[PDB]
């Protein structure tokens, strides 16, 4: 306990010595709380001008105006799993951490690297220096990072704590970042939940291959496809999950082994936490369990513990075990056997993506197998405990990573899986910048990050393909697209470039594509197909409305009033890659 957090705490009580109080009305019963001290201080949405002067028809559409506008579940506990839970998890994420390293090294991640992230900007999570650039330089903060990476292999902690801030983000200082990549990262930077690795993973696969891979799962022999949302994922993980995580450290050896043991064992095993309570405050907490680390780091386990619940379940459904209660010894040699015979058969049946999944089991004895699941504390969302999952039986209305996905027919007969969701939230979220101080041109180079985004991943929309050429036809032309449309691990970001979007698109879509045989070459976007017009319109389409029908006839006002805001640069009209506007 305090052996572990202590230290980190009583330093924090020194450099507010003059404010320290142990209060009486903590609002805390499942975080340990252990004192409070004096703070003053808090970034909400900003909308991009750019996107929002070219999608005029939605400025009277509630669903994607309110989405710029702007607790019960950090401060609950999960209980313990039965022993039957507890043995079929440890078999199960001992097994799964040796197919994982069967074709893998786990290896420490380097300054080299984690300064190359922070100098190509990237979302650590983070908090003398003023920019996490800057500290990577001052040799000071190597030399914090040093003086904390030795306690740690002393098996002590003294400054990784969290800053706390269906969402929380618990930031840390960019040191307790680098020590946290270097011990861990591996499982990203080299892959360890690609699909070829593990078979159920789908990290770095891109948007446009999961509706291919969804298809891949439906061609299976078995019951419904599965995709059952968990109630609060990070705030439901046990610190029996927490345990068979730290597993990984058993394939490590060396510095690396001591450094990943104490990761586990003093930030995610024993947190320390700092929440800025309004009565202001600052609450010094700690707790043992729920998911709390990096954002990259908090998505490969939440990967490898789902992927771990859901062969439970499907062994579950399977009858490999009859009772959670307790495993009898040949019910432990079964479960092996099962893993053994039919382990990766079962992981190619999953599409599984941080606390989000798609599952084709055998057959729908799935759908009532609950026990397991339940007693792991993973309960399903928006429906009753002990009620059996609704499956679905079209691969094409499966939801999976916010998507959806359409077989889409070329007029040249070959077929492309295309990724879709509700129109209100692609443009809603086009419309939103974060942070302050952007200049005009750091605004119009996300607008135009968006626009490729569409221009490659949603050119089947009919809005979003015009409205691509609007802002691409407003924006300089060698302007090059500037922060993330989305921070998905399954994305790729092949919009991030200057290069012709036609040829991304013939790269992406024909040649670099392995479920299209004939590698012909688009010549034009009028060869490239849209979704049916009622197809169009169901996800959200503003086809066959006036308002619609006024802004694309007149586009090239719209494109004109932001071309002379931004003044007179180099632009090229891309309006004429349409039928319509080919003269
Ligand atoms: C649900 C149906 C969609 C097609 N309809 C149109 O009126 C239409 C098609 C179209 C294509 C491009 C620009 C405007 C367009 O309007 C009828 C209703
Ligand atoms: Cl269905
Ligand atoms: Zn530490
Ligand atoms: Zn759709």
């Amino acid at each position: 306990n305090l052996d572990i957090i202590g230290k980190r705490i009583e330093k924090i009580k020194q450099e507010h010595e003059t404010s320290w109080h142990y209060d009486q009305d903590h609002p805390y019963k499942t975080w340990a709380y252990h004192g409070s001290y004096e703070t003053k201080q808090t970034a909400s949405s900003m909308v991009n001008g750019v996107v929002r002067l070219l999608t005029k028809p939605w400025d009277i559409i509630p669903m994607v105006t309110q989405m710029a506008m702007t607790k019960e579940k950090v401060d609950t506990r999960t209980q313990e799993p039965k022993e039957g839970t507890k043995k079929l998890m440890k078999i199960t994420a001992e097994w799964l951490w040796k197919e994982l390293g069967k074709k893998k090294t786990p290896r420490m991640c380097t300054r080299e690297e984690f300064t190359r992230k922070v100098r190509s900007n990237a979302a650590l999570g983070a908090i003398k220096w003023k920019s996490a650039r800057e500290a990577v330089e001052d040799s000071g903060f190597w030399e914090l990072v040093d003086k904390e990476r030795n306690l740690h292999l002393e098996g002590k902690c003294e400054t990784c704590v969290y800053n706390m801030m269906s969402r929380a983000i618990w930031y840390m200082w960019l040191g307790a970042r680098f020590l946290e990549f270097e011990a861990l990262g591996f499982l990203n930077e080299d892959h360890w939940f690609s699909r070829e690795n593990s078979l159920s993973g789908v990290e770095g696969e891109g948007l446009h291959k999961l509706g291919y891979i969804l298809r891949d799962v439906s061609k299976k022999e078995g019951g419904a496809m599965y995709a059952d949302d968990t109630a609060g994922w990070d705030t439901r993980i046990t610190l029996e999950d927490l345990k068979n995580e730290e597993m990984v450290t058993n394939h490590m050896e060396g510095e690396h082994k001591k450094l990943a043991e104490a990761i586990f064992k003093l930030t995610y095993q024993n947190k320390v936490v700092r929440v800025q309570r309004p009565t202001t405050v600052m609450d010094i907490i700690s707790r043992r369990d729920q998911r709390g680390s990096g954002q990259v780091v908090t998505y490969g386990l939440n990967t490898f513990t789902n992927m771990e619940a859901q062969l439970i379940r499907q062994m579950e459904g399977e009858g490999v075990f009859k009772s959670i209660q307790h495993l009898t010894v040949t019910e432990e040699i079964a479960v092996k056997n099962w893993l053994v015979r039919v382990g990766r058969e079962r992981l190619s049946r999953m599409a599984i993506s941080g606390d989000d999944c798609v599952v084709k089991p055998l057959d729908d004895r799935f759908a009532s197998a609950l026990t397991a699941l339940n007693d792991m504390g993973k309960v399903r969302k928006d429906i009753q405990q002990w009620e059996p999952s609704r499956g679905w039986n079209d691969w094409t209305q499966v939801p999976f990573c916010s998507h959806h996905f359409h077989e889409l027919i070329m007029k040249d007969g070959r077929v492309l899986v295309v990724p879709c969701r509700n129109q209100d939230e692609l443009i809603g979220r086009a419309r939103i910048s974060q942070g302050a101080g952007w200049s005009l041109r750091e605004t119009a180079c996300l607008g135009k990050s968006y626009a490729q985004m569409w221009s490659l991943m949603y050119f089947h929309r009919r809005d979003l393909r015009l409205a691509a050429n609007a802002i691409c036809s407003a924006v300089p032309s060698h302007w090059v697209p500037t922060s993330r449309t989305t921070w998905s691990i399954h994305a790729t970001h092949e919009w991030m470039t200057t290069e012709d979007m036609l040829t991304v698109w013939n790269r992406v879509w024909i040649q670099e594509n392995p479920w299209m045989e004939d590698k012909t070459p688009v010549e034009s976007w009028e060869e490239i197909p849209y979704l049916g017009k009622r197809e169009d319109q169901w996800c959200g389409s503003l086809i066959g409305l006036t308002s619609r029908a006024t802004w694309a006839k007149n586009i090239q006002t719209a494109i004109n009033q932001v071309r002379s805001l931004i003044g007179n640069e180099e632009y090229t009209d891309y309006m004429p890659s349409m039928k319509r506007f080919r003269r």
